[PDB]
């Protein structure tokens, strides 16, 4: 049926800086609404959203992060060329609001504006077909839950602890329910919380509702994390009933100095912390044949294109290798590590693209190619759970939407639990655990 | 029209303990939704949510905190209950529920699965009107948008600083519209956060999404707190342009021993283990408190106090309301756990002049509103306020504007759990611009208060 | 939904006087009507309704008291400015009037035009939504059936007998029920018409209903008054089951000379009369000590406030003292009153102000400070009962709408028992009797 | 379209006594709501409402007078037989309840359950039809608007004063639009009680909104309204522009002995205690009764006279028709009381010229069609009249339009209780006047006096 309005506005996102939420009503009663989750405002290469900096909205909010160019955007520009068009069309939107806004970065408009008008026209789709959105973006078919890689310890710069990985992610593998993983999840959450206060380290909890203890060291954190997981009654490792994972995000990006990896906060702490690229590739091994580490993300650096290679080339056959600052989403960039084998598996940010045909086109291309297309959240949330039923729709397999705790990542399980729900009575809810990884030509047995 | 459906489910609440949503269906077609925020399992006073402790459920999650027999409840005791019943019925669909149960604390079916169906029955009533549920529930003049009480420093029980006040807030009175109010209190709370860092403390986030940092004492947060106020462009104080407040949970209870109050983790950090406060400097009866208490408000522009005495300590309240009442907001949280007895005890012992309103205290959205309503006819004020487990549910943003409180307590700036009630307030505040007004009235929100003075005065 | 039409057309009122009718309709089928009460055409202090004085209509009714040019200023003004509104959007309509007429007391259009709308307007709403008014007015929460203060027997300057306070009144408290409470008041009513009929007094009726028989003093009225009570069954009093009480409007500028009260009409019989504040404030504490009285209107006169805060601050706590030609339901004269405790109470008229969103925000602002806020009718009425289901929409507890005879008063108690039956089934309806009266610290036993 | 739903309450008519108020509900979406106004419950003549006397509902109100168990009746009895009915068959619901009940005064069920049924499903019908009440209940062509009978001036049984006769009313004839011809009453009314109080007479009301000053005897009376004609600008008389007229109601059942006509008002003013009428000055037969009658013809413009005699004495009716009938109105109501059968004989015997018609005297809508039909056919006079108990219903309003009766009788210019009815049919005028015709004929409404003469004309 005909879109009839579309309305945007400026609200708050989860890190209380501004973010935009648009609303689509249709003709036949139907209404879609969707909030954008914070990205880049500067870079050559994602798409860019807009802030107020340099507008007469920029003194409205902290740090000038106001959004309401963006939502004049919407309601000024945007809105009057939609506002008419049939919403079962989505192709036919994004592209017309692509060629309105001209740039191949979006930077005119703003990626927040044409994002938040590209899902609000999906949600009033569906909701006037009377469908749940992964059925409308998805079709028959969509059975598969997909396996929660679940933040639960945080390093990097901006973490006071002597760990210089970014972060430190738990799988749950063995179960043959997405209610039981996540119930898994649960426990080795809630026992590890349990053990950090047994030693004395804080629980409070980062943007990713995770903890960053005052761990010493990256294997102190592994050895911890291991430990909770026995713990709350499961197993360490890949294979078998109870098995549950960890999976690593290096961001590596952030110690590379174009010639050398540093580990700078376990450098400073000491008042091996050089690394070159085939070092750095040892060091992993030596993680790998340790701990039950079964996904590294940005093991190397964007720069470092040989070194991601290598890495792949070396433990791509056995382990997932994931692209996030590599690739940012991107179309081209990924073309060229699919035809480079730099990776098996690549992040999806809905925001560093632009648009939902764009996303879709993506995750098409990126499965296509035998790579797993990891659906992510991004650092500033909502209680927006769009990206739940994409993961469902798109069947990824696989899902990154934070720690157990915070309702911008809550939700999305939640919505996960919703959706399970209603493929148990309308058709099969499917959880396989570690057959996901589809682009592991051998899964081994960590012991 | 009839209810048609009414349906429950399991799902997870904002620190990763299972809760209750409830959709109930209308055959007009309305849809109305809730979630159900954390609440007490045990205790003699409030309404009480059923766990699934020594069930076939008590395994499925962490804590044994599944709350499938609270859902069984639902699906397979209230609904048929409840179905054919009109939706506009509140009063009536709230009555037949609490005699389903039929228990005063609502322990038999859980006070969980009770307000789960009272709210999702009025938000589909809403939802078939094609109104707002504060129009719903508030009917035609609402205009009032509350001061948000935004927490930013925690300290108690859990945090290993060495506050023993259990959090400190900021409220932004001197501002023309509820926007720049919380614009305002955006640029503390992130100024705050710099500042924080700047002098090498933690800048993670508890269950609200405000600060625990490693201070020292109750004067140290609330310099720091003045300095960020400052810091981000406006005065600390009482009335004025861009003026901010400052209001304090003290919590009482949990450093009172019987006899005297104990700021045991202050005490903690100066006597080594071997050591007794043979001088008295961290212990307290009543009256001394109270002298605590006045030295801080005369020094800081703290405009409200909750819990400041423990919940069997009626004397110290009625003499902290005797002292200060007129000048200051005296707070009933766990004195008062929304019950409308003690409320009724509290109205005639003088004992506080505002109180917390929890929805899931007392466990159905009519007996909040009958709280509410005696609190406010007795002249005090009604804050509506958040739990520590919380969801995307805004319910009392809504409540707050229908029933004109003028505070609502619901969390710092990050974390969805708390942030969607602002944002809430944010669509309800440009409704009310476009189809009648919005007023924010800063200061003039504390009716309860018999004289508020100017903070940069000398008293 | 949307307002389609609005109307209006002079009727006649319950004295025979002009007055406004005016209809709305809406879009989707909502009908609202609603007549406008008899008010003040001159006065610098309250709304004004407008008259056919000086207009080519002067001479179609006796004293030229038409109403068709505020009929015109609905037919032809303020009706195009609302068509296309929404009608349940009732602060932005009676906005949008109230500018429309420009001026503070509503001169121009008339407050009687801009009223009439007001209450239209609203009850086309409450029929779209298939809502009873008071719901629609006050959302889910009302069920307080509010004590009735009825009219027995009249005083004054127009009244043949020695009275020359205004009205006296009973308020019946210790019952159950609303319809006790009317039932009671039914049995008190028709024994005391049996009493005057059988001491030769006349039965005829006033403008409200009630009588006003050829008492020689106020202390011979108390004491029938008291006298029918116990004749019907009941006590005379406050406290306990069956008890009734009396009230009082003296309207006590009536017989204010500026500096002395006089009691003009028992003077010119003995052919004590006058009285200073003080004295007039003792005689008071005489009456009060003596009979029943819970409440006194219009104790002093409007240029006697100093006189009004020494009765308030002398028998505020015990008793009722309640402003009506001191407030004339002027906001920012209330202000005054609460600022100076001047009174406990307030007469409530909603032509006095002129809509409907102003009156609540003035019900609003008296009950904040303590007060009262007492439903009143006017003397010119009709079958209109917006008043019932305001009294029980802001939950007053207290109503005054006339004596038990003429429909102009009778069909406002039949709304009340229309609204305590639909709260029976589907709500709850409560009738508290004495606890109404939450503005006195301390109400005693009468005896 | 088929009822769904009759519900029966219980409230308050406009003297404060029980009635009951009907509503109906259509499947269409109609509805309709009918007030039964206050009649007789003893009698052996007319249609019976019933009271509550000797039930479990006798205490509720004062004398006895509850209707519950008529709602009873309504809610119990009647709805049960009447839902499934289409609305649209006036004549077979009325028959049906006829029947239910069984017995011919209406005792059983009470002639004022059975009225406000009656009613309230005609109003259904009308409203589903989106037609005024009047269109539905006498079709396209109805255009009469009434000539309204106004009480003025009160006396009789209940009223201090001296007069004898029961009322005295205005009738405002030369007007040429009904709108006019209220304008002029409403002068006289107001001019009325100006001159009252001018000369120290009470001007409270009774039961119809007219006064009862303290008049020695009928001519004072008459003379006083005579002049409030004049002094409003106005002509007293029958025929020309501005001319406004008196009826009289002597109500001569209260005043007659069995044998003589008796004056005890005027005679216990005169006489003292001791005292006979040895010179019979206040007593009349008939026939002296019939010249008095005469004398106040003569001088006074009285068009009209209501129960001139008494219900027993026929011949006096029969005799009043035969002397002044061709030039005056002869109205029955205490002898005719809406009575198809005394109607018959009253038009047999050429009793009288015209007949009041009260709807809850004969008990349903369908006979009071009847028996209004029976008295046009004839060539009588149909005024459609209030009771002493009434309410905001305006019924009348509407029947008095559609069947042309040209007269109306509903009280004096205040109260409600009356007012409601002129302001009806100040609506139907301005239906009429947009959508038709409104005609107001004045003095041609008497199309049953062979002759009308002009009053000023010497006779």
């Amino acid at each position: 049926s005909k879109i009839t309005k579309v309305f945007a506005r400026e609200i708050l996102d989860s890190r209380g800086n501004p973010t935009i939420q648009v609303d689509v009503y249709t003709l036949a009663g139907g209404f879609g609404s969707a909030i954008v989750p914070s990205g880049a405002s500067t870079g050559s290469r994602e798409a860019l959203e807009l802030r107020d900096t340099n507008t007469k909205y920029a003194d409205n909010w902290y740090g000038q992060k106001g959004v309401m160019t963006a939502v004049d955007n919407v309601n000024n520009i945007i809105a009057p060329e939609i506002i008419g068009l049939c919403c079962k069309n989505q192709r036919l939107i994004d592209q017309k609001i692509i060629e309105l806004d001209g740039t191949p970065n979006k930077e005119k408009l703003g990626a927040n504006a044409i994002l938040g008008v590209s899902l609000a026209v999906a949600k009033a789709a569906a909701n006037e077909l009377r469908m749940p959105l992964f059925r409308y973006l998805g079709g028959t078919n969509p059975t598969l839950m997909p396996v929660p890689m679940l933040n639960v310890i945080n390093g990097g710069e901006h973490a006071s602890n002597t760990l210089d990985f970014q972060e430190f992610m738990i799988m749950p593998l063995g179960f043959r329910t997405f209610k039981e993983a996540l119930q898994a999840a649960n426990k080795v959450f809630h026992n590890l919380a349990k053990l950090l206060k047994k030693s004395g380290f804080e629980t409070q909890v980062g943007d990713e509702g995770g903890f960053a203890p005052n761990f010493n060291s990256h294997e102190q954190a592994l050895d911890f994390l291991v430990d909770a997981i026995k713990e709350s009654g499961f197993n360490p490792g890949f294979k078998g009933e109870n098995a549950v994972a960890i999976a690593i995000d290096a961001a590596a990006s952030e110690f590379y100095n174009g010639q050398k990896y540093v580990f700078k906060k376990l450098k400073a702490a000491s008042l091996k912390f050089e690394f070159n690229s085939e070092e750095l590739l040892n060091y992993y091994g030596q993680l790998l044949a340790k701990y039950p580490i079964i996904s590294i993300e940005d093991g190397f650096a964007e720069s470092d294109w040989q070194g991601f290679i290598a890495f792949n080339q070396k433990y791509g056959n056995n382990h997932q290798i994931v692209g996030d600052d590599l690739t940012v989403t991107n179309v081209e960039i990924l073309k060229k590590a699919i035809n480079l084998k730099a990776i098996n598996s690549i992040l999806i940010k809905l925001n560093q693209i632009g648009t939902l045909s764009e996303t879709l086109d993506a995750i098409h291309l990126a499965q296509k190619s035998g790579m797993t297309a990891v659906i992510s959240h991004r650092s500033g949330e909502s209680e927006d759970t769009t990206i739940a039923d994409l993961a469902v729709a798109v069947s990824s397999g696989q899902i990154k939407t934070g720690s157990l705790s915070r309702t911008d990542r809550i939700a999305k399980y939640n919505r996960l639990l919703v959706i399970e729900e209603y493929l148990n009575s309308y058709a099969k809810a499917d959880y396989i655990g570690r057959e996901v990884f589809y682009n592991l030509k051998k899964l081994e047995h960590h012991h």
